[PDB]
């Protein structure tokens, strides 16, 4: 009943890429032609009727970060067909061999990337709910992509803001404290973030007001960007146009004197 439904011939599966609980990722070809990724479900961990929202923002949300949907298949078993990432997820990007040598010119601008994803979902007036780099696709060139936001809202505790963990306030403020998260795994090549402490005692080292130090060798005006990420109040941290603009000019307005070192 959409323009967006296909026929299940044009879809060759071909290579398996990650298992989950929802179901399978495999890349594949679109009419013989394109080579494209394909999200499945498994029949019995979700209902049809409920898989129906994971690609409804999809349909609406087009943009050069976000990944692009192609087709669906609503009949079940599901399969969602978006556009391949050659090079994988951030996070398997980042923790392997490719990014052994990425220093931070490559990783801020990575960053900026992300970040005009996020300011046009700001600007759209939507939330991820769940920014992180494993949910950040990489492609050729070291394009980033913001990618798995099924059930982004229309209005995981150590990414997460701690108001969202608590009590459900999940706002486009809950997606800057996390992407302040996530510039803590680019510059530590995509670690874990609060290492040697577990999902219980995050959440109240945080309101007690812990914040995560400068990791090392990292400029400390991206230190103190991370702090404005990780405001207490909501309304303190800024958007998405500000990081975007911010990240974008970082080498020549804010560390013009920058000099390479051994992981950054
Ligand atoms: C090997 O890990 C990359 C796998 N992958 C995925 C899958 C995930 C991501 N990230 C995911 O769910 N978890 C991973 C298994 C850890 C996708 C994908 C994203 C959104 C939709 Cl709607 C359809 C597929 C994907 C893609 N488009 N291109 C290349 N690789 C992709």
């Amino acid at each position: 009943k959409d323009a967006w439904e296909i026929p299940r011939e044009s879809l060759r599966l071909e290579v398996k890429l990650g298992q989950g609980c929802f179901g399978e990722v495999w890349m594949g070809t679109w009419n013989g032609t394109t080579r494209v990724a394909i999200k499945t479900l498994k029949p019995g961990t979700m209902s049809p009727e409920a898989f129906l929202q994971e690609a409804q923002c999809m349909k609406k949300l087009r943009h050069e970060k976000l990944v692009q949907l192609y087709a669906v298949v609503s009949e079940e078993p599901i399969y969602i067909v978006t556009e391949y990432m050659s090079k994988g997820s951030l996070l398997d990007f980042l923790k392997g061999e490719m990014g052994k040598y990425l220093r931070l010119p490559q990783l801020v601008d990575m960053a900026a990337q992300i970040a005009s994803g996020m300011a046009y979902v700001e600007r759209m007036n939507y939330v991820h709910r769940d920014l992180r780099a494993a949910n950040i696709l990489v492609g050729e060139n070291l394009v980033c992509k913001v990618a798995d936001f099924g059930l982004a809202r229309l209005i995981p505790i150590k990414w997460t803001a701690p108001e969202a963990a608590l009590y459900g306030r999940f706002t486009i403020k809950s997606d800057v404290w996390s992407f302040g998260i996530l510039l803590t795994e680019l510059t530590t090549k995509g670690r874990v973030p609060y290492p040697g402490m577990v999902n219980r005692e995050v959440l109240d080292q945080v309101e007690r007001g812990y914040r995560m130090p400068c990791p090392p060798e990292c400029p400390e005006s991206l230190h103190d960007l991370m702090c404005q990420c990780w405001r207490k109040d909501p309304e303190e941290r800024p958007t998405f146009e500000y990081l975007q603009a911010f990240l974008e000019d970082y080498f020549t307005s804010t560390e013009p004197q920058y000099q390479p070192g051994e992981n950054l």
